[PDB]
């Protein structure tokens, strides 16, 4: 027999302090349709996934398991568990919901096949690439950000010549990889439009920046 089919990750060795739902939801979102995350209080360091099927759950198996965080192994597997129920609802340690559904956010990137066909599903390497910044963006925007997010400034920026896109590079798969928890989504000040812009990271296979 094979493993029972289920859309629900189980995901171990998240930082106790730095991760929560949305930043989870950060890093998962780039394998499929994030459902709902869940943390454990009687599991320290885990957090259960809810995918939007079985498919993502396979994708985020194939790429995120055995990665690095914070000096951790992440170990990502399928839940024996295919639903998650909200139960009693606590704060993590930054004070933040333990469990939060994002079945309605915009920010989900597979939610039809012209949107899921617009990704490519790759490891996690040393450089993002990001989309959807101000069109005057530069590296010192970057650097400024990564500081107040207090996450390591990239080694190297590329702001390819609506929006602006390019390339984002670290000297470790781990520095990018904590980055993408902290940075994707990140708002930005739009100054010629009505809302700000929502930055959207992606894993590049592009060596460098």
């Amino acid at each position: 027999h094979h493993h029972h089919d289920s859309p629900v990750l189980m995901v171990y060795g998240l930082d106790q302090s730095k991760m929560n739902c949305d930043r989870v939801f950060n890093v998962f979102c780039l394998y499929g349709n994030v459902e709902k995350v869940k943390f454990m209080k009687s599991k320290p360091g885990a957090a259960m996934v809810e995918m939007a099927d079985g498919y993502a759950v396979d994708r985020a198996i194939t790429h995120l398991n055995n990665n690095f965080m914070f000096g951790q192994k992440l170990n990502v597997c399928v839940s024996k568990q295919p639903a998650i129920m909200p139960g009693q609802s606590y704060g993590l340690e930054d004070g933040s919901c333990s469990y939060k559904d994002f079945s309605e956010s915009r920010n989900n990137r597979f939610s039809t096949p012209e949107q899921a066909a617009k990704n490519r599903i790759q490891h996690p390497s040393n450089v993002l690439h990001f989309f959807n910044a101000p069109l005057e963006v530069t590296e010192e925007n970057f650097f400024e950000i990564c500081d107040e997010l207090g996450v390591k400034r990239p080694s190297s920026v590329k702001v390819f010549s609506r929006s602006s896109s390019g390339l984002l590079e670290w000297e470790s798969k781990s520095d990018a990889l904590e980055t993408l928890g902290f940075l994707n989504h990140y708002q930005m000040k739009n100054p010629n439009g009505p809302y700000p812009y929502t930055l959207k990271l992606c894993f590049s296979t592009a060596q460098h920046a």
